[PDB]
C-alpha cells in the first residue's frame, strides 16, 4: 500500500551486523527502502549483504574515522543516489561506576556513541537538504533520559545526542528534514542474554510490561518515523521501553 | 501485509465527524479495524457511517454522560465485540485569559476534555484485561506539555490527561493494555481556517517546520501506537508538532 | 539579612494544620512573611493561629467553595493586605485501581486538587497583577509526573496542575508574577508512619537516598520559590524527591 | 541564622572570573562557605582573590588539563580541607551552523564543556562519599533542554552533562552526595551585551518575563541546591529561564 512506504528512499543503518540493527535493517528494506547496513570489518559487512539480498548491501565503516565515512557515502551515492533516511545506531558500552571509570573508557565512548552522530550526521546533511527532505533517526536509550549507576558515560553520551538531535533538528526543519531519537529500553540481544538470572529478574522488576523488548519493536519505531507519515515529527524522543521510564 | 495490521480490532474513535479524528476513523479502518466514530448529533453520527460503509459506523455518545457511555458500549459488543482500541479524541476549547474564565468554562473543560478519559477509559479496561491485549490512546495536544496563555483550563485537561495515561499504563501493562497520548501541535482544522492572516502567520512563525500539520498526520501517529508492532510503549506521549516544542 | 527575606509579603497557606503545609507556614513566617494558614475546621483554624502566634493567623477555608474564598481572602486583605505569595497545599487522596475507582473518588480529587487550585489562584491574581508582583507555588507530587497505579485520579489532578501552571506562568509572567509547582516524593507525614514496615521498605527501595523526605525539605523549596531572588523562575516544577524520579 | 547557612563547607567554582560564575562565587562565600574561585590565568585568579578577601581564594585551573586539576585540588585540601561543593560553571561557546562547524569545533566544546565536568566531577567525589556529603552543581543551560540552531556542539555537551548527572546522582545519593543541574535562560552578561539591538529584542520576544536574568539570580539557585536544606534534591535540572522553556 502507499501507507508507510519507503520504495525510492535509500537508508543507511549502522551497526547492522544484529541485534536491533539487523531488525531496523530488515524492516527498512521490507517497506521498499534499498537499504546500505554497515559492520565494522568486512566479514560483518559481508553477513549484512546476505540477510539483504536484493534490497540492500552491507558496507564497512569505522564509524570513529573521517576516511571510511567518506568513502562510504561516495559509494553509496554513486550507486543507489544520495542517503534519505540515516539511522546511527552503532554504539558501544565501557561500563564502570565513576570512582573506576578510566579516562579511555570516557573518551571511547564519547567518541563513538556521540561524536560519531555529529559526524555521519553532518555527512549526509548537505544532500537531504538540497532535496528539501530527509530523515535522521538516532537510537539512543532509556538511559539518556534516566541516568543508570555504572554507566555515566553511556548516559551522557546518549542525553548529548539528543540535545544535538533537537539543535539539528531546529536547524533544518524549515527544509524538509526531521532529526529524532527512538529511546529503547531494556531489549532482548546478546547482551541481555549474557545476564544471570538474578540480573534479568532484576531489571525486568522495573518493567511494567513485565518482559524484555524484541529488536523488532524498536525497528517499528524507527521504520515509522522514516516514514512520509511522520513528516510533522521533529526533535522528538520516542520511548520504547515498556513503562520502563514515562516522561 | 502482517505489518501494522489492524484486521480483527475493534476501534472506538470519540469525536470522528471531521478533522483529527474523522482522519482517525479513516485510517484504522483503512489498516483493517472495524470502527465505530461518534459524534454528538443522530445526523453526525449518519455522516460517519456514510463515510466508514462496510468498515464500521457511527453511534452518538455524550462523553460525559454515563448513561450514554453505556448504551453505545453495549451496541459496540453486542455487533461487532469489545472494544479493542479505545481513541480519546472528543475535546472542546473554552479559551480565555484567568481573570475573564468562567467556572462554567473551567468545569466544561475538565469535563469534556478529563473526566471523559477517566469514564470512557474505564468502560472499556474490563474486557480489555479479561483479553491481556488492548490499546487506550488519548489525542492531547502540545498545550498540555508546553502551556498556552488564554488556555488554562485547555492546558490543565490535557496535562491531566497524560498523568492519567502514565497512572493506568503502570496498572495494566502486566496484562497486555498500553495506554498512551498523541499531542498535535498546529494542525489544520475548521478552528485554524478561521484565524485571520495575522494569527496564522504568528502561529507558523512558532513552527520550524513551517507550515500546519495535517490531520493524517495525527492519524498515522495514532494508527501507529494503536498497532501490534507499538505493544512495547506504554506511558508515552507522541509529539507531533512540527519542533513546535522539543521535549 | 536581605536573603530570602520575604517580609513584607502576605502568604496564604492552604491546608497547614500539620505536615508539609505546617512545615510551609512555619518557614516562610521565619523569612518574615505574615502567614495567613488555613484548615477545614475552626479548632484546625486555630491550632495554626496558635503555632504562628504574632507572625500570621489561622482560618477555616473551604477550597472546594467559592463562597468560603471569597470571605477568607476578604479578612485577609482587611487586616494585612492582599495575598502575595499563594501556597496550593491543600489536597486529599482517594486511592483505588481505576476498575474500583468510583466516580466520587475521581470527582472529589478533581475538586480538591486541581479545580481548588484554579479558584484560588483567579482569586489572588488581579491584586498580584495590579501590584506587578506575585508569587503562586502549588504542592504538586512526583506522582504527577511519574504516574502511580492505584493513583490514576491523584496523578491526573497533580499534572493538571503542571498544565495550568505553565499557561498560567505565561499569561503573566510579563506582569511580574511567577508561577511554579515544588513536587515532592516521599515524605515523612502522618500518612506514611501508618504504612506496614514492607510497605515503608518498598518505597524506600525506589529512593537512591534512601530515606523519606522531611516536610521542611518541601518548605525549603517553597521558601526559595517564593523569595524575590527566584523572579526569574517560572513555570517551572521543582522536584523534591530523593531521586525517585530524575527530569 | 541557620538557613541556607554554609559555613563550614567549602566550595570550589570553576570560571569565576565574572558574571555568572562571579556571581555564585561571591554568594556561596556571603552565605558563609569558603570558596575557590577558578580562571586559566594566575591574572584571573588574583581578581578571584581581590573579590573573595577573607572569603576564599583564586587559582588558576586548567579544565581540560589532568595534572592541573590535582595541583590545585592538593592545595585546596591542605589549607581548606576537603572540597564540599563543586560547581561546574566554567564552559566555552563555538557557534556554528553545522554545515560550517569545524571538527575542532566539536572537540573543544566535547573537551571543556563535557569531558571537564566528568574529570572535576571524579575528582571530588571520593571525599565527598567518604564523608557521606556533598553537592555537585552543574551550571548547564536552557540550551541543552531546548536545543538551539546554530549551537548543537553546545546543546550535545550541555544535555549529556544532565545524563551524565543522573548516572552520577543514582551513584551516589545513599552516600548523601547530591549531583545536580542549573539551566539558566538568557542572562545578561558579556556576550549579551555585544549582541545588537535587533538580536536581544528577537531573544527576549521568547522570554515571558520580558528581560535577561541577572547573574545573581543563577547564583541563588546555586546557593539553594548546595544548601543542607536541599539535601532531598538530587538528579534534578532547575530552570531558571523567565518562562523561556517549561518542562
Amino acid at each position: 500500500s502507499q501507507f508507510m512506504n519507503l520504495e525510492g528512499k535509500v537508508a543507511l543503518v549502522t551497526g547492522a551486523s544484529r541485534g536491533i540493527g539487523k531488525a531496523i535493517a530488515e524492516l527498512l528494506a521490507e517497506r521498499g527502502a534499498k537499504v546500505i547496513g554497515t559492520a565494522t570489518s568486512e566479514s560483518g559487512a559481508q553477513a549484512i549483504s546476505d540477510y539483504l539480498g536484493d534490497n540492500g548491501k552491507g558496507m564497512a565503516l569505522n564509524v570513529t574515522n573521517p576516511e571510511s565515512i567518506e568513502a562510504v557515502l561516495k559509494a553509496i551515492t554513486d550507486e543507489f543516489g544520495g542517503v534519505d533516511i540515516l539511522v546511527n545506531n552503532a554504539a558501544i558500552t565501557r561500563d564502570n561506576l565513576l570512582m573506576r571509570m578510566k579516562e579511555e573508557e570516557w573518551s571511547d565512548i564519547m567518541e563513538t556513541n556521540l561524536t560519531s552522530i555529529f559526524r555521519l550526521s553532518k555527512a549526509v546533511l548537505r544532500g537531504m537538504m538540497k532535496k528539501r527532505q530527509g530523515r535522521i533517526i538516532n537510537v539512543g536509550s532509556v538511559v539518556g533520559t534516566m541516568g543508570n549507576a555504572g554507566q555515566a558515560n553511556y548516559a551522557a553520551a546518549k542525553a548529548g545526542v539528543i540535545g544535538f538531535t533537537k539543535s539539528m533538528a531546529r536547524e533544518v526543519a524549515s527544509r524538509g528534514v526531521t532529526v529524532n531519537t527512538v529511546a529503547p529500553g531494556f531489549i532482548e540481544t546478546d547482551m541481555t542474554k549474557a545476564l544471570n538470572d538474578e540480573q534479568r529478574t532484576a531489571t525486568l522488576a522495573q518493567v511494567p510490561a513485565g518482559r524484555l523488548g524484541d529488536p523488532r519493536e524498536i525497528a517499528s519505531a524507527v521504520a515509522f518515523l522514516a516514514s512520509p507519515e511522520a513528516a510533522y515529527i521533529t526533535g522528538e524522543t520516542l520511548h520504547v521501553n515498556g513503562g520502563m521510564y514515562m516522561i
